[PDB]
């Protein structure tokens, strides 16, 4: 077998940043202690991932991206308890020791384990990806552009089997920030009237959490009018396009509900809409929550009377979900009927046709493209 | 009586801003429809008031101040039915028309008749003084540093009659803020660790509702140290000042309690502190609660990250009570021996003595002084 030697295969590696990806030939070291070796079936291409090649988002270079996915086990590392190789599980860029101060706190979840911090290695301070005598760096404890990836134990949640990889691994990162952001972050009272920014992959499940939050009224707001009619088939009762008026989105949106917008989603990753989107809810009781990231080293700078009048602000880091508890049981629902991931999924093609993937999404033409190995 | 006729009387009027007061004999005018004629028995100062004189604070000139106050009910206009000549009343700077969608909504209270933009006039566009035949201005919707005053029905709280006019008064604006702003607004938990920036009126009244929370653990913050002492009267576990140490405040807090600051609450008014307050609570499941009024046309500079890593930032007003409602509730508590408001009152002084008062406030060497007529 494989288990215990070290594997050679196919990665999407990213030499320099602004680069395109380039198809290559790794050497997966195999797991080591409380590791795991993941053979991967299906990856999506989120934005964040986007977000590494534009320098929007600084990483440690070489680096194999991608988070969004899901897979098989290959060989389990020493101790690891949870999973067995066989076991279908989708890796976690947002780890769940249950040991750490969040990971106690019922209302937290950004373990200490997390790399939001761009560190690019696993716990051991390590990585497992060779590439030309070259290491490659590890991305947001995970990695899923390659055919097999190393993931420490408390970055893996075993999924149920029947669960179909092309969709599922939506649950990673898109479906579940955005829905969790909804039913979990903000709590969607039923009859509130939520208004989106952004009808992406993320925004659109956030469209969802809404609709099963019970929100009597979804807007959907977006500069590119062909998301319009997805949106409105996942639950948004109506969308516009800021460039629709002169006079500023929140009078727009305050005019159109009588000055009732009780929530805000920003799923974007723009300065200026963190702000509109803020300005958008009620000055009294609206909820604005931010879900995109901001663009690395800048500053927001806003008036602070529209938070002392009474907004709440707060932020999204996947969808305030325990990753290792919520995962496995968002599956479940997804196979109880509950949603239709497939209503985001626009494409499915081959890991060699990653590039295309990618042009697809920068040119405003997949909500949700899928890269299956 | 009086009842109907013009009333003449004295009034601390601030002709500029930067200006001194100056005590004058005004003409209040009687009551309009659904309107309330009160004859002012005690009124605190509030920091707030300060700011007017010093502009950071804008309020069209001439004006007359203050709003935490209490007293009887000289004569009501025609329509008025909650209150009756005689009546022991709390004006309300944040009124409760009962009808606005803040009102209605569960969770907010800031009334659209509030007057936070610095309108200085009542609900018909007018004002109710004159001073040597020249208008003076109201100040948010109450205006107390008079004999008398003039407010709408909607500002208008009926008070227990058994209450004491030169205690009670601290509910109108400084106790009722701190108080909710702790126990409604922030919610505090049962065990957790809170941090009060600023030890003034407000700042002890968080503590006290901390301390009513069950926060297992309360820090004060404040650079005047002659304040500690109250401060661990009130409920304070312990205090520091921001001078004591070269590391900054956040990281200070962190080792302090070990990263598990769960609240913070800013209640002195600057922009740094506010950062200081959001960036001391934890990254992921801590709160700040804004509670400080920020300086006039200025804008906030923070990094974003701070907020998307999960912490909530919420803004403050009146503690988050409803009005009409909420005051009542709480002067009963105080008769019910609830809470001590006697802790905060440091000086009782005769209205022509303000200017004392104020002096008293600006030297840090008074938390609430009540000026009684
Ligand atoms: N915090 C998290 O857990 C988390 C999770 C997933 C994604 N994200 C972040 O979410 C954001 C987007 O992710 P996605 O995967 O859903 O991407 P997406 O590209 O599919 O969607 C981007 C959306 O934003 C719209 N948009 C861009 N600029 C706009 C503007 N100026 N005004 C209005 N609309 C504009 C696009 O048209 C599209 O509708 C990024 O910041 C990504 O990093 C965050
Ligand atoms: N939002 C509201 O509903 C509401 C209600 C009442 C009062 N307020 C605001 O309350 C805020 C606090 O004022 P207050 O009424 O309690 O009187 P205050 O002036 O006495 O409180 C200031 C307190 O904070 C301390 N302080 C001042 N500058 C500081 C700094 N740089 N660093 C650390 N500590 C500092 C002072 O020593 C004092 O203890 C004021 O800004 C007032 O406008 C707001
Ligand atoms: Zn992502
Ligand atoms: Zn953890
Ligand atoms: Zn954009
Ligand atoms: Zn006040
Ligand atoms: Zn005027
Ligand atoms: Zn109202
Ligand atoms: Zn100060
Ligand atoms: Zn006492």
């Amino acid at each position: 077998g494989t288990a215990g030697k070290v594997i050679k295969c196919k990665a999407a590696v990213l030499w320099e940043q602004k680069q395109p990806f380039s198809i290559e030939e790794i050497e997966v070291a195999p797991p080591k202690t409380k590791e795991v070796r993941i053979k991967i079936l299906a990856t999506g291409i989120c934005r964040t991932d986007d977000h590494v090649i534009k320098g929007t988002m600084v990483s440690k270079f070489p680096v194999i991206v991608g988070h969004e996915a899901t897979g098989i086990v290959e060989s389990i590392g020493e101790g690891v308890t949870t999973v067995k190789p066989g076991d279908k599980v989708i890796p976690l860029f947002l780890p769940q020791c249950r040991e750490c101060n969040a990971c106690r706190n019922p209302d937290g979840n950004l373990c200490i384990r997390s790399d939001i911090t761009g560190r690019g290695v696993l716990a051991d301070g390590t990585t497992r990806f060779t590439c030309k005598g070259k290491p490659v760096h590890h991305f947001m404890n995970t990695s899923t552009f390659t055919e097999y990836t190393v993931v420490d134990e408390s970055s893996v949640a075993k999924i149920d089997d029947a669960a179909p990889p092309e969709k599922v691994c939506l649950i990673g990162c898109g479906f579940s920030t955005g829905y969790g952001a909804a039913v979990k972050t903000g709590k969607v009272k039923p009859g509130s009237t939520c208004v989106v920014f952004g009808l992406g992959g993320v925004g659109l499940s956030v469209i969802m959490g809404c609709k099963s939050a019970g929100a009597s009224r979804i807007i959907g707001i977006d500069l590119n009018k062909d998301k319009f009619e997805k949106a409105m088939a996942v639950g948004a009762t109506e969308c516009i396009s800021p460039k629709d008026s002169t006079k500023p989105i929140s009078e727009v949106l305050s005019e159109m509900t009588g000055n009732n917008v009780g929530y805000t989603f920003e799923v974007i990753g723009h300065l200026e809409t963190m702000i509109d989107a803020l300005a958008s809810c009620h000055m009294n009781y609206g909820t604005s929550v931010v879900v995109g990231v901001p663009p690395s080293a800048k500053m927001l700078t806003y008036d602070p009377m529209l938070l002392f009048t009474g907004r709440t602000w707060k932020g999204c880091v996947f969808g305030g979900l325990k990753s290792r508890d919520d995962v496995p049981k968002l599956v479940t629902e997804f196979l109880a009927k509950k949603f239709d991931l497939d209503q985001l999924i626009t494409h499915v093609l081959p890991f060699k046709k990653i590039s295309e993937g990618f042009e697809l999404l920068n040119s405003g033409q997949s909500i949700r493209t899928v890269l299956t190995f």
